[PDB]
């Protein structure tokens, strides 16, 4: 048995109690991570508070050098990290190695982007002539101790997208890796520690949501909460964070609005790739197709073909559809499928289940009464909703309680721009699948899909405070 | 007996139950504002949600034209608005007219600044080569409905600072005027309605807090809370908002760090002019003087002289020290003064209380144990703190619960910059009093002084969502 | 016998000699302007140099107040300015009044844009760790005396697009109104003097290009040359300026690339409006149609139908084509037409001339051998050029020695956005005619079509110097 | 006898004739560089024009990768290029190694800077309601072929400061290394070719100035000229470029204004370090001390001690003062010293010459009538000027014909910031010496000291053209 331990104040620490992690594919005992106690979690935050000053007292280029060394150590260990990440969140082996290398690239970009944050030198005289001799120098300072909470679906990539923009800002961070995927967060901590980052600048917390989960969020040293997860927990984090600054990125039901003049082969390929990447267990995925009744039949057949050519197996065979993360989620997916299937929705793809591994289901003839039309599954299920006009498509898309992303497949671009401006959403992709995209691109969700704006530049900006120095 | 009404959906409505306003000067009946209910608040919110699309659909220059007309009408009626404001919050008559003028300037600037917001057009090829043919046209969109809960100390200026940056961005607003100062907010609504602002884009909500307060501040149709007020109430609003965006401007106890190499005459003038303005009832006022023991005696002498030159009396006599707004607040300042007196603090100025009319009190020899050294009085009392080192001064300043603004009074700007970067505060004024400043300057409070960055450009960017459209530049 | 004067040092001065101005439509005496001599130009430069400091030492808000007063006076005299402008450069009355209104709006926008020029505060610690405690406050200061040389096409709009963006920056302006249109530049000067702009801040120089034309461009007091005109004079004064900053706005041969999936009725209307507005005498006009071979016949029919509805007459009837500015230009345009006609190009519209008044001529079947395919006519002539593929269209468009603008008419925007990147122009309009456009938008020409970037923000930026004030914050 | 070759299409060519390079230290043989003819320059131009589309096409990550590899190879061969550079320009050996390291750092910063270049996305709503639905995507495009010609001062660093910004912007470059320092530029080209930079995107041109040069500047294929050198040559290049964009960095007398309250001990050290780094042969070195008469004697004594500490000798052994670049410059500096010595200026340090090696000379009592007070010596001598007031100091500093940089040694930053706004320079260092600085900081000269803004971001923005793709959104 491999026993992993938390990085606290530059040191490795085990707790009295431990948590054992099991593969979502084999249920094989994968390792063990410590289960910390409220007191051991205070010690970690006191270490962070004590390491804050000497760390934000460095120049940006030195801590950027630390980040670059971490990225190099990550990239040389891509297979070692990737195989256990694949084992732990049931991800394809090429996909896991891919996110490790994409994480290294994200860390490099964040290091060189937080290294160029310039301020302002505002003047006074265009507002009043009595304040004409007052220059204000508006620079930007770290918020302090940033607590990053990572999702299971990307334990290395979303955690790093939280860590690195904080660290380059002069900002001490504490990571809480998810319960399923804590080994990956601890391997990221291993890379950070081997890079030589000072003691207390990067710390990890592992435990059970019952003991230290809400305690670390409501702590006084914590200055910024950066959370990725689902809306039930995001609502709590928003309510009990207080007046304190937060960044939440919760779920979404991204719609693929397909119109009359649309390249339906391109639309079908892009929709299936987006919808069934990582079994649909990703927040930025197409989770409903809203297509006009004129082209809906051609689109349905094309989608059926694309979904049929998807391989459904083991992660290490690089299957397209690997088993979902646990049995509770598979039960939720099966409930959504049963509700849709008993309400007379034609299933264009076979519906079958072997434990966690459940087959991609493509539903057609979906109405407003089936729950698969409204709820985010995180499973390989894709409803097809048929509407009469583009106005009904806009109304149906905007009737969701979520608003991350959308796709507006069409051929007229003034029409796509009109539709994109009418969609209550954060990002509109025209003629493409929804992505978190190049990570310089902004990433946000509106309505109940999040709070704050992600992306490297905006993440670096958000975990900082502006300070004006006003003189004559 | 004047009965004011609420601007709801472009029409003046009144409720069957009304609140009476009494001037803090004479306790004279000053008017009567509606005290409306849950359902009337629902109707106003529905009117705004219906008024969005036709107002979001307007171009920026048309929305700016409405705001320019509002500012012209506000400059037209300086004396009427100013007299009613002076009566209602016990503010000097010359400073009430000045607040109306500053409000008109603020909303002109907000209109011309919000019609000038540019998006980004970033590319993917600098991040990775597989995204080289990808353009994100990232622009800005309204949040929707904005609550603009305003404070008593500036009912016209600090409500327009929330309204104008919201309306120019494409938002529609609910204004909740303060309990004491509601008539001033309704007069600002008069100006807005007379400007021809479309129906439902500006709405006002007056009522008893325990009825239409937490209700409106947690409605599902509210998209942004913009609140100025007290730190406890700000805590509750950050709680009740949820994951909705908020701007909170809360209290602050601004420090005036005075060092040895400091021009003590200028420091004394700035400190008194900052501390005893509107009887200490601002949030960016000097509230602590932290001075090195080397120069503390000369500083105290100059401070005492200039506090003594201050005028106490009637607002219509343009007195520097007008009555405070409540009996409860007057009792709060009295309790702080009593705690300082009982604990052997050297009062350098007479302590008097003729009703609401507290007297400007300059306390010296203030220690860490008195409450006046740690609590925001919103009254004309100014403690003097003595420290033996600049590090000790920085530690004492950073022990505060508030982080709004601070002054460093010195002659060496290199060390002034050092101290300024060491102060846990939002703005540092070097050799000058703290102030909300040229409203184009950023205005924030770290710690328990608030959440969000204010200032005209910053407020326009705050009440606005990011929308990016990503497509292939093939 | 109306006599106009030059605004120099806040006062009006006439010279010994004069230039008589004749209407391009009636040849009737329109007035006289002074023919300044070199020493008078020196005195205007000296007045400007003496007025620069106190103008620089104002607030942006005060200079903006001056600019706003000028814009109000301009909009007050719409018809008085517009009638004379139409008489002097043969614009339509509606066109001339619209020009004056557009200049008023441009001055207001430039005023409100010059108030919001923010500098940056740069740190050295990102570049190297030895410079971490070193901060650069990089702001922007006026270049000094800007000389604006205006065109005849827009003698009020393309003169205020140089003066207003400079006066807001703190720069003093010397205006050289065009030879035809000099009355208009002195009528704009009257608005600036009635506004009350300080003495020396705005001065005018009307003379002969032989006596005071390279003398003013080669003066030592001039710190920025802002010129709009034709490419030969632009080449001359670009070489003639030396190291001094210049902004050249020269000619263009804007192409309308029309593709097979284009909406040909929209394309035809857009092309005709752009090509024959002000009878082709704009720099930013469609000067050639590069239509693809498949849709060329249908596009030519639609183009012929819409060129046949254009009213050819006099200004005061608001005709579409009015007489060209002078006889030399009519002769040059006639030479281009004759060359095209003898080269066997089919003329789709009648070819007729009545003095300066040329009828719009639409040429089809134009090859690269005809001079109308390459040379800019500044008159009512539009060649139609047929190509086999979009590669040949792009090659033919890029074979010109002028950049400036282009219009790609198509229905696939990922194709228009790909052709736009291959076009060697400053601005590509997609499914619309070329235009200087919202004056907030960038306006630039590449190749031989200009130097520098205009647009209100970029004009304000370019006529300023960068000043960095690096110090230590240790 | 090493034979060096020019890089063109990724291949090394040599010409028939060649120029021999002699070290300024001992007139020793360093090698020969090609002396190409005008036809070979045409072939290099054509190679770059052919390489441009494929370099423009590939993404910014890929160009940045090439630049990063060049920087790594420069780090690898510090010692080789360092020793060759020290022999070639009589640079101190540690100074030469340091220049190569700083060059690699500049390459890396420019590559990472070029990825972040983001465009605007403008709307027309706030200028006009008519064009509310119009959106302009304003991005940035390379000029084409950039011609960078380097100085002898820093033939590796001031070469790279032109190569890297242009070449990350998407431009292809060809470098004309100095006559004395060509071997160092060819070693830079060696690093670029070894990194695997594509063929034709980086070319090198060496030869006699009277043959290829001037022809090189006047070529039709050159789109940008980036020159650093002397003011007389830069003025010729400004005339000879025409309307094409240029960026010129020329000489300067960086004044050191020392005031009453200045920390004289710190000012003396800063002044001597700045004035005598590389024995006076920098453009941004302080070449002139303006000091108030009351503190002038103490400042002069401190300056004398600091100058006496300086070591004179051989570049190996790391002498502070090393032989000047050639004998013509040694004669020019000696003529300036003779003129100063003639008119009763008291030298505080021995005047002494050993052919090419000059001793540092600290002159006092320098007046307006001596040439050393107004001519740039590019040699180890600085004058001290006595003034009676701050206004007199500012007037004397602004009588110069050069802008560039200047230092104000004081203790009141509010006074220094006021003197900085009145000094006609590009950058003003408060209480520190003039320097090109963290290369992220803006570097500009304002009057006869140059044209354009350098600095890494500013040089990237200068090498590029604006492009708009205005289209309709509704």
């Amino acid at each position: 048995m491999t026993r992993y331990q938390n990085l606290v104040n530059g040191k490795w620490k085990s707790s009295e109690q431990e948590i054992t992690i099991y593969s979502p594919i084999n249920q094989e005992e994968l390792g063990t991570v410590p289960a910390m106690t409220q007191t051991e979690a205070d010690e970690a935050m006191q270490a962070a508070r004590a390491a804050l000053p000497a760390w934000r007292a460095l120049s940006a280029i030195e801590r950027a050098a630390y980040l670059h060394k971490t990225a190099a150590i990550l990239e040389r260990d891509k297979e070692k990290i990737g195989t256990i990440l694949a084992k732990e969140v049931a991800k394809g082996i090429k996909a896991a190695i891919g996110e490790v290398v994409r994480t290294a690239d994200l860390i490099r970009y964040a290091a060189e982007e937080g290294l160029r944050i310039t301020g302002q030198a505002m003047e006074g005289g265009g507002f009043e002539a009595a304040s004409k001799n007052k220059l204000a120098v508006v620079r930007r300072e770290p918020v302090g101790i940033v607590l990053a909470i990572a999702p299971f679906n990307y334990p290395v990539n979303l955690s790093a997208s939280k860590i690195a923009p904080a660290l380059i800002a002069g900002n001490v961070v504490m990571l809480k890796p998810p319960t399923q995927g804590s080994i990956s967060g601890l391997l990221l901590a291993k890379a950070f520690e081997e890079a030589g980052i000072p003691a207390g600048v990067f710390n990890t917390i592992t435990g059970r949501g019952s003991e230290i989960g809400d305690y670390i969020i409501e702590h006084k040293e914590v200055n910024f909460i950066n959370f990725t997860g689902s809306t039930p927990i995001g609502e709590r984090i928003g309510r009990l964070a207080g007046m304190r600054p937060i960044m939440l990125e919760l779920g979404g039901k991204d719609a693929a609005l397909v119109l009359e003049d649309a390249d339906l082969e391109h639309a079908a390929k892009q929709i299936v790739a987006g919808a069934f990447s990582y079994s649909g267990q990703r927040c930025t995925a197409i989770k409903r197709v809203i297509v006009l009744e004129s082209v809906a039949d051609k689109l349905a057949t094309l989608l059926q073909e694309e979904v049929s050519k998807l391989t459904v197996g083991d992660p290490f065979d690089n299957a397209d559809i690997t088993p979902v993360i646990d049995n509770a989620s598979a039960d939720f997916i099966w409930g959504l499928i049963e509700d849709a299937q008993e309400k007379e929705a034609q299933a264009l793809t076979p519906i079958k289940r072997e434990g966690n591994l459940l087959w991609p289901v493509l539903f057609d003839q979906v109405t407003k009464d089936m729950k698969v039309a409204w709820e985010e599954p995180f499973g390989p299920v894709l409803p097809i909703i048929r509407v009469a006009s583009v106005e009904e498509a806009i109304a149906f898309a905007n009737e969701s309680e979520f608003g991350l992303q959308s796709s507006v497949f069409t051929n007229d671009f003034k029409k796509a721009f009109e539709i994109a401006e009418k969609l209550e959403v954060g990002t509109v992709h025209i003629n493409n699948k929804t992505q978190r995209g190049p990570d310089n691109f902004p990433f946000l969700g509106v309505k109940g899909s999040g709070a704050g704006v992600q992306g490297i530049k905006y993440s670096i900006e958000a975990m900082t405070n502006v300070k004006s120095i006003v003189f004559d």
